[PDB]
């Protein structure tokens, strides 16, 4: 029993651990935002996560009980209180399927919201994902792979086509099975089932064991007679009704370079580029382990085709977790952690097609692996300038010492990706310097306000895992935020 929270343990999630902000003010006023839900205690996946989402019709003020619009069955969503021991913290779920790491974004003109998440199979996450793609071509079409039981381990001679149903790739003709929008399968039409496992500590050996609750068989699962290739895929889902209903989900890797190990998202925000050329496109970050580190995937037909970037030739496999902002003109900048031991920023005058070599960022202290940070455009000039804001840890040795700064946008007399220079002016301490502070995601509150949703404890270290309630809300007017210390 415990003593401000959009998610929080024994709320409708069923999770006791959250991590992962995303924080989205919407063309209507409502405001939404996204976490994981982090069903065994705070660890990447593998593990069991799903996404949790919730909804504000009052400017952000209060909350609405939160959903799960990405979810898996495999393994049940319980409130479970992960050991914190030396010994006990360090355990995984190994065999669950989870969505991880969110990106919120609105198409304006459209008013849709989609909802992006990594997608991960049974037992992956990022650090045991296999190299290449996920897909197969037959007869130049790409399909998402499948293994099926009896085959050889490495042998998938099996691909989900255009149909839904399922085709043997070595003598292109349909199977009685198939998937649905959901990737969970059917034969004969009959949708084919497996038990549901639970999760339970005895000292601190975890059980995973399963249940005699039925659940549908997904092509994402340990236990499926097709299986997918076990790497990481990008999923979305859209809403056109401000999360009340989703559409089915949409694999959008089907571009994963064979190359890369994994190629997941830069979680916070997209955005759509209002200005210039390229106005209303679409842009989400990525990064990956491959022939590039920072990426991007965009559209430009409203969400319904998605095209990847590569946005350096840098092979480090780093956690380049971007978010961008828009200049002016239309122009690109986009602030990304780095594996370097400092926050860089790169541009982009051709709507995120390309992008300039990084540049570090000198005003913020960040440690050697980074943490995400969040960046966003205000409506409003600030000192007569455009502003954006930016809001991140401030420390060389531990995720502590959160800020929120505003920069000022002015014109160099250049031209290109020099042409605009940013003035951080102001800088606001969220709390004294010790005090813990992680991921973040800022947003424009209909009134003017600024949002905050963000990790108040140190989510890298080994001495802070499988802490609740750590993911807290607070709310600004820019007249607070105009400090310089
Ligand atoms: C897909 C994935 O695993 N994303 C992770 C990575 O970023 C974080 C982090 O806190 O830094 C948390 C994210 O949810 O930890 C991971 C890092 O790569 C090494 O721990």
């Amino acid at each position: 029993a415990m003593a401000s929270n959009i998610f929080y343990a024994g709320d409708a999630t069923k999770s006791n651990y959250f991590r992962i902000p995303s924080l989205l003010a919407l063309d209507s006023g409502t405001v939404i935002a996204a976490a994981d839900a982090r069903y065994g205690g705070t660890h990447d996946a593998k593990s069991k996560i799903n996404t949790a989402f919730a909804k504000s019709t009052d400017g952000g003020k209060t909350w609405g009980q939160p959903t799960l619009p990405l979810k898996f069955d495999d393994y049940v969503a319980k409130n479970i209180d992960w050991p914190r021991d030396s010994v006990g913290k360090n355990v995984q779920i190994q065999g669950s399927a989870s969505y991880i790491d969110p990106v919120l974004l609105e198409d304006k003109e459209t008013h849709r919201v989609f909802l992006f998440a990594d997608m991960m199979p049974a037992g992956i996450g990022s650090s045991n994902a296999s190299v290449g793609s996920g897909f197969k071509e037959v007869d130049g079409k790409k399909y998402l792979k499948l293994h099926w039981k009896d085959d050889a381990a490495g042998t998938y001679d099996y691909s989900v086509r255009e149909n839904g149903t399922i085709y043997n790739d070595t003598t292109n003709s349909a199977t009685e099975y198939s998937v649905d929008g959901e990737y969970n399968l059917y034969k004969n039409g009959n949708a084919m089932l497996c038990k549901q496992y639970d999760y339970n500590f005895e000292g601190t050996k975890l059980l995973e064991t399963q249940t005699d609750t039925d659940v549908n068989m997904n092509v994402f699962y340990k236990d499926a007679d097709f299986k997918v290739f076990p790497t990481t895929y990008l999923a979305m889902k859209y809403s056109d009704d401000e999360g009340e209903t989703w559409s089915d989900l949409q694999i959008v890797s089907t571009f994963k370079p064979e190359e890369s190990k994994f190629l997941v998202l830069g979680p916070g925000v997209g955005k759509q580029i209002a200005n210039g050329e390229h106005a209303g496109r679409l842009i989400v970050p990525l990064y990956s382990k491959s022939s590039a580190e920072l990426g991007f995937m965009y559209s430009d037909d409203h969400g319904n085709n998605w095209t990847y970037v590569e946005a350096d030739q840098n092979t480090g496999g780093a956690t380049a977790e971007a978010q961008i902002v828009e200049m002016p003109d239309g122009s690109l900048k986009t602030y990304l952690r780095t594996g370097s031991g400092y926050i860089a920023q790169v541009m982009s005058t051709d709507g995120g097609e390309t992008w300039s070599e990084r540049v570090p960022l000198t005003e913020i202290a960040t440690t050697g692996y980074g943490t995400q940070l969040s960046v966003i455009n205000y409506s409003q000039p600030v000192d007569g300038k455009p502003a954006i804001l930016l809001s991140a840890p401030n420390a060389t040795n531990g995720r502590k010492n959160g800020k929120i700064w505003i920069g000022l946008i002015s014109e160099t007399g250049n031209s290109g990706k020099d042409k605009y220079s940013v003035d951080w002016k102001y800088c606001y301490s969220v709390d004294t310097p010790q005090m813990g502070y992680s991921y973040s995601c800022l947003t424009e509150l209909p009134d003017g306000e600024i949002g905050l949703l963000y990790e108040k404890y140190d989510s890298w270290s080994r001495n802070e895992l499988h802490l609740k309630n750590i993911l807290k809300y607070e709310r600004f007017n820019i007249d607070e935020l105009k400090v310089q210390p």
